[PDB]
């Protein structure tokens, strides 16, 4: 349903440090809990030689905040990437910067979209861009969080 990418995604270029600044799904459950399943915060993104790109991340998961290490494999398109689960679930690249803002989202249909940023600041210019990308989908939350939090652990 998403039918943003990104053109001339360069991969490598999206490797290091992401804020998780803002958060939004087409359905409220996916967001709702802390512990909801697609409540997650970007630490880093580890793209591979190969192109397929790990992402370190937490998760509050049973009264804690966890470490979690994924990896979404590369398809033939630059822009779009799988991780493998119960389901075919697919990661695609809306839109980046490198240096400043990435915008991503995960489709099954229901869907889970980020804003993500380089520093723990809120970037109104990231966020427009995020809220017009988003405008198209069909979201009934959007989260998003303060410098002070970007700084703890899940966001607490
Ligand atoms: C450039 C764009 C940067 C891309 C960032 C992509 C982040 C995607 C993380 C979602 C995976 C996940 O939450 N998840 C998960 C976690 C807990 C419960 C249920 N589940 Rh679905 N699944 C499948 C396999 C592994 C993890 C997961």
């Amino acid at each position: 349903i998403v039918t943003q990418t990104m053109k001339g995604l360069d991969i490598q270029k999206v490797a290091g440090t992401w804020y998780s600044l803002a958060m939004a799904a087409s359905d409220i459950s996916l967001l709702d809990a802390q512990s909801a399943p697609l409540r997650v915060y970007v630490e880093e993104l580890k793209p591979t030689p190969e192109g397929d790109l790990e992402i370190l991340l937490q998760k509050w998961e049973n009264d804690e905040c966890a470490q979690k290490k994924i990896i979404a494999e590369k398809t033939k398109i630059p822009a779009v990437f799988k991780i493998d689960a119960l389901n075919e679930n697919k990661v695609l690249v809306l839109d980046t910067d490198y240096k400043k803002y990435l915008l991503f989202c995960m489709e099954n249909q229901s869907l889970v979209c980020q804003c993500l940023v380089r520093t723990p600041e809120v970037d109104d210019e990231a966020l427009e861009k995020f809220d017009k990308a988003l405008k198209a989908l069909p979201m009934h939350i959007r989260l998003s969080f303060n410098p002070t939090q970007l700084e703890e652990q899940c966001h607490i």
